[PDB]
């Protein structure tokens, strides 16, 4: 059975302690869901919403179930059926993708799918705590590092293995500071030009102290761009002969993302207006440390499993820039024109919220079909343990 | 499409700071799954195995994705699809039929689905160690609360909860004790008859300093019964006029579980043997506090789903014993025989460890059709946030 | 039997979290010393120093022997004998009396006393890491608040203990506050008029990433007065019909005094002018909540001991504000003329560096004496616990 | 001018972690100033007791002012002016010189000097809580080893310092080892024979659940001497070419020990027994690394101070054992007889809770020249950061 996008909704993405500190995740994941849910008012909250499938991978300190409370906050039925996923930065669009499969079984009508991150108020760890130290010093563990940014297996971060795609694949630190400068110029443009309008639902800001209530309305990260800093930054994960630095690699960052699929049976009962029909969708993985090229292997498996047989058919391609090296690499691999991949900007600029993104390229996406005249989309996400999931949709 | 169980192992259950103390919830994942696959030696580790889709609730400190960690711990192929999933209690049920639906789908034929915990490991956060104390006392949270067994709408434990449960269906102290009683007997006559044996495998643990290695064998919890201090245990939820206990409330628990799921198509090709075929399964939710009975609320949906037209169909009966209210409420709303359920004890004496019980109660439960002469089986259990998965399975 | 004060200097008084927190209490008390020294090159940083007292409250990570640390950082020989003394807010001023008592029985001829503290840099502790917390939340512990403000038999902030002052002596909310503005007048006109320019030396504060070290001169607190805001403000310590508030109670800081005590032979050996002599001291002590009004105990024993008959005879008095209501009650039991007492401006305006005021009062005391005309003074300070400690000094 | 011990007493000294593990080093204080107390009736506690000076390194937790808290825990008139004093190891020696200053110079008649420490409850600390940590791993430091065990210039344990000892003055493996055993054994025969009876007073231990006290009767470390483990030991310190263990060198402990000093004036007025005079003490300090031998110039010190012209005129020593090449290169360069030295056993053997430690000694000295008929003792304990204090007693 076909299954439809017909809203999609994001939270502007915050910097680390930035924009949205005051934000929990299920917070942020309730604005953008309940943002969501607005252009939709043919589905009714109280009834029509079968299950959520929500991504999130520092569930750390959120309490039970984050997916429940994002629903609940929302204003959603307390019927829903409802689960939090994590496949690292592809947690959101594994969520797509499982709700999509939910709606081919039968087994639900209406999904929501999505995701939602605050690496912000992710916490640190005591391992130690519980039995004790006993004698001699003892470690403090940032959440975001142990579960979020370092490799499971060698203990890296992500951006060590981003140096070991460059030297494979041969791609310079003056290749990467090209493609994040770009990154940053359009994403500037695409803010300048409202292309992000329709898809962003602004964050209230409650005031301090007699200052009035404000609105966190645009991503946060793009307006920091500094082309000259930018270029003699220096690299965080290698000292010597590295490549990768703070500014071409993505940032740390806070947001939620939502997106409602429906079958063909209630687009039809309730009159809705379906925006897109997701047409197939493919995951691969090899090694840990080669997950930047994982969406390589998982693009084609998504064309395939769409029946897809020629990759130019496709208008314009999401590749999650979790790094400036990732964005480069596949788009090398499946060589593919640049001019239609990241066309407003990518994570780089717009920032990575890790339990956001899967469904944030997405989200993205459907607005550069709509904007700007493409009828074949395809979004791929990277993701650590080595990984990636990609998904071709397709604009009505 | 059906999909059938071809292999089920779980560890033995530890008891919190008990047997299994030295190792992590991904280690016991490991040590569940290595024993399913050598049960299926037809399917290559190296090859067959396309998803994995594994529960954990408590994943802090374990590592950027566990359900990851797990698969190639286990010696599964790096090319895997790996996704983890958190509905509380119900996770590993979730992720069972979760991998029922991928199969159904035709985007797998082979998926490993299970669960794993490590409550004994969990570790405690500080939430403001990021950004600072500033002035005056902080709170270090224990993860296993907050996470774990606490609502995230009121702060409060779910034993709270079990209390409400007991008052709104009128289930008394004196009732929940001889169901927790009944527990512990059939789990101990259930080992001393070797019902577990098929289904266990045992935990190497490394011997300390000149002391031999040893094995884990058997679940920890059953042999601590005394019926005396039972009876007269404190209520520690509820001080004056309490009806749950430690002894009649399930107790916290490390463990793991792993089931393998097949297409026809592989079944066939491989000449595998078919345990049980998934029949199908229900999901259902109401108010958070409700949790308890949230479970006769999903079996009709599980069986509707199965086309099962009579309940007096089904042959025995698993409902997971978060508490023993929780296995009295079920039974006396659904107007089922006792004695068809939980045949072999339940988590009230076997243990609970939150990401695996989802699994665990399948896994049991087709020992218990293979074993007693049964041919449909219903597993369900209950989750905190309100919710409850079930599943109908049929013996081949 | 005679005991000179030849030299004296302390650091600027900095507030929590404030000007000097890059600096550990050690450093400030290096800094406080090195002043001294450098007023008396008579005395031989490499010979002539045979031993240091040095107060201080808060000594969690300052490492082994903070007045060993003190005198070895300011350049001392290593001979010197070192001990650090701790009687909370007396603390330094009980270092310069043992410090007098050992030149007074012949075992030193040359004593530094004095003290420091960093209320900003006192660490949390966690009281159960070491043994483990098992099982349920648990707290860490404000060092500040454990160790320096709260009373160690009731747990009570030294605040509340001043409410009892301020109703068991009639002392008002509108006193207290005509007082403390007093005080920080006071301190606004010394700072205006250089009064501090001859004790106070400044600290070098490390410019960070190539910027150039900047230099903290002067107390930080005294220009923070805002007289509308501080008659509103908020009572901290008693919600209803309070008096003591953050604006007149003293505030929490960072500093450190210093003062160099010799014996008559070395006075005439070495050709050193002494700058005053310390003609006696008395210490006194009772109720732990009555702290606020034992200066009015100590007091006459130290006059006693400095055979002075008539406290009329006192040309000035430095009674350390721990709140506006100590300074008032003492006045008030003791008969003062409050145009004799804290005539420079006092604590709830300079600031309260627990280890550090006992010293600090001295120090400003003897500037008085000097620039003012004054012949006798005394110098007088409360402690938690229920005691005080005073001196009384000559100017020659 | 004559300073008088007219009572002593001790707790006895827990292992780490050990039988005194539930106490506090206040509560250790409380013990053994009751001790002392009790054995003077002649002594008004509601009246007579002018000052106490307290020793305590790790004041961490304790709560305001240690030694007010123990002379209040133990009934003593609240009119008491309090103080605690840190010299690292040598601090209740330091309590016990400082109080006969107090005395001579006639500001106090009767003090109460001692010490405490439970390094067991020592807290650990969390310097990065207040200001926060903000991204990446922050430690949790062991207050024992940064404030107790490990050197402030260099942070190393006292024990690498101790390596410096026995390569500097030929001290070896053998030796300290042979020393070691000796201590060992010395102590089993003052246990077997009762020697410490008189001078440790037991700590009752409250029973949990409604299970009885216990006491704590002697002290715990004597009875764990294992000759053949002892000389097959891990040099902990030192990998390479070691000769430190854990076993010759003294162990982590708890603990607490008072002595009562009185004037001449008050010895007569109130008639009583004199136990012995303090003739004299020394204190010395040289490199920090050093901090082994500083005894080795505080003895000549104190023995000049003391008017005793040849050392061969001391009965007994005690050598404060903080590690087996401690007692031996003291020894060493003083030329001492062995049979002299620490006749009861020392620190190797009976614990070293550092604060305690300085006074234990003195404690001990007094029972030996009482008990074995000799007439002049020399105490002497060295402390880090490079020093030593040392006194001299004579039996009355």
């Amino acid at each position: 059975q076909n299954v439809y996008i017909v809203s999609t909704a994001r939270t502007p993405i915050g910097s680390f302690q930035g924009s949205l500190s005051s934000k929990t995740a299920v917070e942020l994941g309730a604005v953008a869901l309940k943002g969501a849910l607005a252009k939709v008012p043919e589905l009714d909250a109280s009834k029509d919403f079968d299950e959520i499938i929500f991504g999130n991978v520092l569930s750390a300190n959120l309490g039970q179930a984050p997916a429940r409370q994002v629903a609940l906050a929302a204003g959603l039925s307390n019927h829903i059926v409802a689960s939090t996923v994590n496949k690292v930065a592809a947690s959101a669009m594994k969520a797509i993708i499982l709700g999509a499969q939910s709606i081919k079984c039968g087994n639900a009508d209406v999904v929501v799918a999505g995701g939602c991150e605050s690496m912000t108020n992710a916490p640190y760890y005591m391992p130690a705590a519980r039995a004790g130290a006993k004698f001699g010093q003892t470690v403090l563990v940032d959440g975001v590092e142990r579960d979020g940014l370092n490799d499971a297996y060698d203990g890296l971060a992500m951006g060590v293995h981003a140096e070991k795609c460059a030297r494979d694949w041969d791609i310079t630190r003056e290749q990467q500071d090209n493609f994040a400068i770009e990154s940053y110029q359009k994403s500037q443009k695409s803010q300048k030009e409202g292309k992000f309008d329709n898809e962003i639902v602004p964050v209230t800001i409650k005031g301090f102290r007699g200052k009035p209530d404000t609105q966190v309305t645009k991503d946060e990260e793009p307006a920091r761009l500094h082309v000259e800093k930018l270029r003699s930054a220096r690299t965080v994960f290698q000292k010597e002969n590295g490549t990768v630095t703070a500014a071409n690699a993505s940032p740390i960052n806070d947001g939620a993302a939502a997106v409602i699929l429906v079958s063909e049976k209630v687009l039809k009962e309730k009159n809705l207006k379906p925006l897109a029909i997701i047409k197939g969708w493919g995951e691969a993985a090899h090694q840990p440390a080669d997950f930047t090229w994982a969406p390589s292997l998982a693009v084609p498996k998504a064309l395939k499993h769409a029946g897809i047989e020629d990759i130019n058919s496709v208008d314009y391609f999401e590749f999650n820039e979790a790094f400036s090296v990732v964005g480069l690499v596949n788009t090398k691999i499946l060589k593919l024109d640049p001019s239609k991949v990241n066309v407003y900007g990518g994570a780089v600029a717009l920032g990575h919220p890790l339990g956001c993104s899967g469904a944030r390229v997405v989200v993205t996406l459907l607005s550069i079909l709509q904007q700007e005249g493409g009828k074949i989309g395809v979004a791929a996400i990277c993701n650590g343990g080595g990984g990636a999931s990609s998904i071709v949709i397709e604009k009505i």
